[PDB]
């Protein structure tokens, strides 16, 4: 018998807050958090346009001299790692400094910086590289400085699954725990890759929504007019807890996570197979894990990334798995408000499944105007649906047909 | 519960040869893989030489229209799986392919292909932006490809934890394996970091030897006169069984992995304790998880990175762990001749461990000429040691001070 894994803390940057609480009742409210890029020249680009984190300061968490060393991506991960920390009144102790570890990851990791040191390299040549430019670049920096930083001496390390990191790096934080590894762990991702680098790539893979006329209609989940992803930016860490642990400290519980799914599609390095097959047997991997019943799911936090592919074989994949259960159910991708943060989709997407819980009401889908052929479950259109919600699944799909499901339920 | 754990077949890349038996002789003879570069300019850089994989044809794999696609790391890591799986002798069915996965790293991943995307959008513009960026690039994308070209549609991932991904990738990968996630996972990892970026960024802060005048005697773990790690490319891929799986089907059995530690230092982004105390404790789990006597383990693979601070912080640590019988074990540096394959190098060094309990021979560490103050244990110096050998232990560390032990013993 495996031990049980609550839900003790939370912590978020998004392009609707700068915490939790504020990016929540943006999520619940309806509002977008997508505009023109400010902070760089996109008149080459085909895109111009993202989720960015609006007023982010470093220096509530890190010195200037600190932050000068670390890309926007390992502060914003350190920002909702500090948060979660805090958010769940955990001591860490000569006693239990070991059993605590950290699993944070990113997708695309420090892109922005490394395009910083690529002009100073053919500029001025290799003299002017910063000597913090590979500790300040590589993705297992969130959970070294993390761990250096509040003195955590358990299981140490990062995820990287592109769009699927956030969810796979939760669940394996929730087996470490589960199999006596660790009694505390932070886990989830974070991502700021709107650099040229960024929008380029994905841009030049065709990858990304052009309406730059609109840029709060671009993200339309199941939407018939639907033309590609919104790029966004920001992080998500949840504490993790062993349920003895918790209860032992009088810990806040916001819920249980009971199920992890991992499958690959086996397919095609961006594209999905029409049937959704691998995002059907991961959800099932979940549900059998959890020991649960598809009939007791009441609430989906969609992958929903707005391409065409993607949101088809992801209704394929619900109906498939639930059958006429998926019709009583409710789904919806809060990427219609948020866009996506990639590599910290699944930790921003797992808070909002647990909020979901904890407030019983879904989050909309905002921009679904007009759904698509066969798509005609419940996605809950434009406006939150306050509903009961025991059980709440939360999925990832990525490049190289790489998938994860979370199962998070009411604890009482 | 927990299920036990074989090596079936092991695949590599490596400065000493494009596969395991080749690389191994190498080892053997006291071969030096380091050179000085020969694939571009380094005349403004402090280091211009390391261990680069020589001759290596792509085409003995994928046709050259896919190759053009993916950054050396993704080519790396995909022959090195190919080789392993091929070794292993398995017949992936549709009966067990949702059974196997693959977890391979890397530490900083796709540099070559970000640094000439980088010129592109610099010197021409964004529109110069290959299409195959993304998932040409990304480090979970060797796990992506290898999936897609055998259709495994086991567990699917990567780690990075920068000169430890190698470790911890077979270690989780194990755990997966143990606990009845996956029956099979193919696990390890690959770099390619020499690029002007990675010498550059290395270089800026003086990690690296700059003995240019004398390339093959730059890697001189615990020697007086060593003045910082050589960079090297490569890879390493092993494939893992459930133990009854193995017996089921017939397979050559290299050796059983009875043991994983990790462990975060939680000291400094970059440097090691000087008392090795993080090693100490990562070595220290993985005995314990083992179920062994520290007194069991006859030969040590050291990370043994030739840096001044790391080499002497390891000899501490085995001290501590070991006493009285770390005067009876031997530890070696085969970075002495490969240098550091970074992401790559706990990989490679865990076959090379596998093969040191095969053939019962103790790797040398070459160049060691002068011993430094404190460096009196057996550290097989210059020659291959015939020895007995029932339990092998491998270590790697790395930046944000994540620490990674593997234990592996013959198995009947
Ligand atoms: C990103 C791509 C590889 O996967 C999807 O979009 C998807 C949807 C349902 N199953 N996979
Ligand atoms: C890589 C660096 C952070 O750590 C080491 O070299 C080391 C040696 C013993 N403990 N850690």
């Amino acid at each position: 018998s495996r031990r049980r894994v609550v839900i003790t803390g939370m912590g978020m940057l998004s392009p609707l807050g700068l915490d939790v609480p504020s990016s929540w009742e943006g999520i619940l409210a309806g509002r977008s958090g997508i505009a023109p890029i400010e902070h760089m020249d996109l008149s080459a680009y085909s895109t111009r346009f993202g989720g960015s984190v609006k007023g982010f300061n470093v220096e509530e968490y890190l010195s200037a001299k600190e932050a000068r060393k670390l890309d926007l991506f390992i502060q914003y991960g350190l920002a909702a790692s500090f948060q979660a920390v805090r958010d769940s009144g955990l001591e860490v102790t000569d006693a239990n400094r070991e059993r605590i570890g950290v699993s944070m990851g990113s997708g695309i990791g420090g892109l922005t910086n490394i395009e910083n040191n690529c002009r100073s390299l053919f500029e001025q040549g290799p003299r002017r590289i910063s000597p913090f430019f590979v500790p300040g670049s590589i993705i297992n920096m969130v959970s070294g400085f993390l761990s250096i930083h509040l003195g955590l001496q358990g299981p140490n390390y990062a995820l990287t699954t592109a769009q699927t990191t956030g969810t796979h790096s939760i669940g394996m934080a929730a087996r470490n725990i589960a199999y006596g590894e660790a009694d505390v762990m932070v886990a989830g991702g974070s991502e700021m890759a709107a650099c040229g680098l960024g929008l380029g790539g994905f841009g030049a893979a065709r990858a990304l929504s052009t309406r730059n006329d609109e840029p709060t209609r671009a993200s339309r989940p199941w939407d018939r007019d639907r033309d590609g992803f919104v790029l966004s930016d920001g992080s998500g860490a949840l504490v993790l807890e062993e349920l003895e642990h918790a209860r032992a400290r009088g810990a806040r519980i916001y819920a249980e996570l009971v199920g992890f799914g991992m499958s690959g599609d086996a397919f095609h390095m961006t594209a999905p197979p029409e049937d959704g097959a691998g995002a059907a047997r991961c959800m099932k991997n979940a549900l059998r894990d959890a020991g649960l019943d598809p009939r007791q799911v009441d609430y989906i936090n969609a992958h929903g990334t707005s391409t065409p592919a993607g949101d088809i074989a992801e209704i394929a994949a619900v109906k498939s798995v639930f059958g006429e259960h998926a019709h009583a159910l409710s789904m919806s991708s809060t990427k219609s408000m948020t866009g996506h943060l990639l590599g910290a989709a699944g930790a921003v997407e797992a808070i909002f499944s647990v909020l979901a819980l904890r407030d019983q009401v879904a989050p909309p889908t905002i921009n679904l105007d007009n759904p698509d052929e066969g798509c005609d479950l419940d996605l809950v259109a434009h406006e939150a649906k306050p509903r009961k919600i025991d059980v709440a699944l939360s999925n990832s799909f990525g490049f190289g047909g790489t998938n994860g499901t979370l199962v998070f339920r009411r604890f009482a």
